[PDB]
């Protein structure tokens, strides 16, 4: 939707772009997967960039992708028209800090498809920074906020899966709303463009 | 109803009915796969015409075989309606030109099941000749025309497996239709039933 | 619920009982599955008596079992309190027909939980015997009769399974309607108690 | 919420907390298995207790786990407020007694995971002493007292898998009621904390 619908839209071309690029055929899908074993010692710097934008497609992997770009596209736009309001080298900032925090503990894990935990983390520190709102669904129409992403983690209770690939998030939102909220010196760098 | 309610529903009650010759266990499905290489070296002319009339329904691609052929069925007799009341043999000829082309570029590549490319090659005409027409789902009422076999493209694409199976058929569509309305010398075959 | 719903409720309770001698782990179940091989040499006569009342519980198919024994409840008690109202030795005899024409169709295919079939084949016979009824159904509350069998089908190709398990009985209930509708001398013999 | 609602409730957050522990994968699950002859060789007291601690959420078992946690935690406390308002030190000895014996059946038969019947073991001791209540579901309110048992062996009989498990808590549940609501010389033991 190439309609000037928020700031960062880059991001959400590249994640409805990379997969298409991926499932067509022109790339063989191997050289996609962040191998921290071959990112050890061979240096091979592809991989920790292709890979948080890339999502694998299944016949039957097919509603966590659409659900998981939902998420991205509902909920990035709502810091962007509340949050991202000027000064978006503080919000890309906070977008880069959850993204190194989290291929670092990926790499202190095995997890190889890092799509999912970004759009959590993003979830959740959206929620706790509009805490106290009471309107948050449409079935309970009254809803207590904050919890989103616990339940989250009970659908994916009810759907099986696994839990591994959404609480780093979920805990790397609680840092970041820790070290900006207590604390101060947590500020940004150069290269400032507003 | 069955009532005749246009004079090629044949292709209709055959991509029902040899589905259930398929799932009943008669012939067994791999002998109806259209192999390429098998079908250079042997001469096999069992199956270049079996091929387009099969689905392999069952666990997993249940829904896809519901939907296309409900899109079939809704937009065959639709283009029959709409500026092809007359000439029968024209649309047969129609019916039978991009299936001649289609057989070779499947041919080239590796695609075994030939139904949906030809459905939505004929929808995609349908397309190319129903401008400004607006009223197209019962719920979303707001669709543009020619944009329905990217959406069906979509749904392909969500649902079932590849994309470059339906892409060749909207590229055979397009290529019928600009050879078809801006040239002369393809009028149709002799002995027509018209 | 033994609280005289019927006359011939020992079908019921036999349907009930032997899953459960099947599953806790006094027989193991390899007994039970009427292999024709076994049954072409060696005489072993337990098997097609033995396998026509048990059906296999498992965690996932656990549905099935429960949708027919509630099809079984529901629509062979309305031919007692309809069709059975005396003279039972005639509803017997249709009971035993379809049983022993399926049990030799099942000889003449592989199949070997034959408990669907004959459940299928009593409902088709019912909707068969109750043709032109203006109520069939609670959400589309207006529905022709007679088509359940083959919207039990159209399940079956939702839910993908297979219709081998279903279309002999609902096509030995249209031969045992043939039967008795168009021909005479269709009738009982001795053992008669009524 | 966890606003102290019972002096017991250490045993919920504790059949919440490990089989997070068991899914997030810190432990393997095949050291928490409860295997008997690996426990009659090796001395291996890391396994009588913490079998009963676990259960293998996941794909397909995961709307068991549900329904028997929301079974424990809506009737422990119901027990714990009818006829049971006074001397926690017994009801902890209950809680022992059960389960000193289900281990030694357990041991002796093949079941691994002894969460369930110990859950229907408590919900037994309940109803037992729970007579002609009748408001149980909140859609069911007819369902007589003393039955519940039975359709909770009924719901883990269609949906989950075995029969065997729970039938000894059931017998090990009456156990204890005619043998502590009978004879004396049963009280508990020194040092309670009552």
């Amino acid at each position: 939707f190439r309609s000037i619908p928020a700031i960062t839209r880059y991001w959400f071309a590249a994640t409805v772009a990379v997969p298409l690029v991926g499932k067509l055929g022109l790339i063989s899908p191997a050289y996609l997967f962040l191998w921290p074993e071959a990112f050890l010692y061979r240096f091979q710097i592809w991989r920790p960039i292709t890979a948080t934008f890339y999502f694998p497609v299944g016949p039957g992997t097919g509603f966590l992708y659409l659900v998981n770009l939902y998420f991205l596209y509902q909920y990035s736009t709502r810091l962007e028209t509340g949050a991202f309001d000027g000064r978006p080298a503080d919000y890309l900032f906070m977008l880069l800090f959850n993204w190194i925090c989290i291929v670092i503990t990926g790499l202190a894990m095995d997890m190889q498809l890092l799509m999912i935990p970004l759009i959590m983390s993003v979830l959740y520190v959206w929620a706790q920074l509009n805490r106290d709102m009471i309107v948050s669904f449409w079935f309970g129409t009254r809803f207590k906020a904050c919890y989103l992403p616990w339940v989250i983690l009970g659908f994916n209770y009810i759907i099986g899966g696994s839990v591994i690939n959404e609480l780093i998030g979920n805990l790397v939102g609680h840092l970041y709303f820790f070290l900006m909220f207590r604390y101060p010196m947590d500020l940004g760098g150069r290269n400032f463009l507003s």
